[PDB]
């Protein structure tokens, strides 16, 4: 028997649970999946690795964990277990994102990031400019229904914000090529204009009031009381099943802002267990999710999109597909490195600052998040 720890839910969940079926039909061996929430996994594993506590693998994990799971020694490394026809057929990005000290250290599956998702009951048409956007979301926003919400408090989902007032990334490159963890690109003047933004998002605009979290704005869509939400693929087997008819564009960029919105792109892999009392068959297990076809089913009951070069040619004319492949153009892939794990809490820490009052010193958030990962890092 293996075991699998999944933040999926719904549709995607129930691909996994009937892989875990075939598995032990086409094996013989049992396989256990096992729900946990997105962000308890990392910390879960991470300390359980070692004590023989944690699954034999997990499907699946975003590449930012990746550096510091690797430096925490709980990944196997899996280039020997896989073909050049297998690594030949992966998107160079995500091949990278799941690299890290010279090694492949998961099986990239899928792409991902967030978009302006609309439920095409309130808008037909992607509105054009942040001015139509500004206009339409205060005009559906009444009693019941709102116009325009996601969650505020995140910092990668607001990441696209920080890309279009000034942050290429979360760090500079340096030298030639590789991140510098000590210098920041979050923080400063782009960080000020980009807190300020998303306070407006409240105070001015009157778009997303105090209480929104993820759960607050993905209910609302799928309850179908809500015209417009910045969020991800991961979400869409849940907007298929409610049968909402929705539309993929990219967010509009923020007055002000000197760049266009771009978003992180994240890369889901499949991660197996260093410390696996069975990793020949958790090996193998893995490597059933991630052919073509799986990959494509996994689209198909959901949205997330292949990072098979041959699956995503196959999916071309997918809605979900095509929308994406005019968003993922627009954005950087997150940082895969061990620091990564330090700038989410103060970055999520100031933004929840900014957003709690209208009287709240930008100036002085950014400059205390930026002190406050600073000395995380060093
Ligand atoms: O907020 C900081 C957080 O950002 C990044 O996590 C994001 C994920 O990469 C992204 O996939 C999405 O996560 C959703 C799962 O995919 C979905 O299956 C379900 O579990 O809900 C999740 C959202 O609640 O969004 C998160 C951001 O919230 C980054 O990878 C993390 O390391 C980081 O902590």
């Amino acid at each position: 028997k293996i075991t699998v720890w999944t933040h999926f839910g719904g549709p995607e969940l129930e691909w996994l649970k009937e892989q875990a079926r075939t598995f032990e039909r086409t094996s013989g061996t049992k396989v256990e999946v096992v729900e946990v929430p997105f962000a308890e996994i990392k910390q879960k594993f991470i300390l359980g690795a070692p004590q023989g506590q944690a699954a034999d693998l997990v499907v699946t994990v975003p590449h930012d964990w990746v550096g510091e799971m690797a430096q925490a020694g709980v990944l196997e490394p899996v280039g020997k277990y896989v073909t050049q026809a297998y690594l030949a057929d992966l998107q160079g990005v995500a091949v990278e994102a799941f690299t890290f000290g010279g090694r492949l250290m998961g099986l990239p599956a899928f792409a991902e990031s967030v978009a302006l998702i609309y439920n095409k009951k309130y808008v037909k048409e992607p509105p054009r400019t942040w001015e139509e956007f500004l206009a339409l979301a205060q005009k559906l926003t009444t009693g019941a229904t709102f116009g325009f919400l996601y969650n505020i408090g995140d910092p990668y989902f607001n990441f696209g914000f920080f890309k279009a007032f000034g942050a290429e990334n979360v760090f500079a490159k340096d030298a030639k090529g590789n991140l510098d963890p000590t210098k920041l690109l979050i923080g400063g003047e782009v960080g000020e204009k980009a807190l300020q933004f998303i306070k407006d998002l409240r105070f001015k605009y009157n778009l997303v009031p105090e209480g929104v979290d993820y759960g607050v704005a993905d209910g609302a869509f799928k309850d179908g009381a809500l015209a417009m939400i910045l969020n991800g693929p991961w979400a869409l087997g849940d907007y298929k099943k409610a049968k909402v008819d929705f539309g993929i564009a990219p967010f509009p960029v923020p007055p002000g802002a000197k760049n266009p919105w771009g978003p992180f792109l994240g890369v889901q892999g499949v991660v197996v267990n260093a410390y696996s009392k069975n990793k020949t068959q958790a090996v193998n297990f893995a490597k059933t999710l991630v052919t073509g076809r799986n990959l494509v089913a996994f689209n198909q009951a959901g949205g997330r999109i292949p990072v098979s070069k041959s699956a995503v040619k196959q999916l071309e004319k997918d809605p979900v597909v095509a929308g994406f492949s005019k968003v993922f153009p627009l954005g950087a892939p997150m940082p895969n490195i061990p620091e990564m794990g330090k700038v989410w809490g103060p970055w999520g820490n100031a933004i929840s600052l900014a957003i709690q009052r209208p009287d709240s010193n930008v100036k002085k958030i950014v400059e205390d998040m930026v002190a406050e990962i600073k000395k995380a890092i060093g």
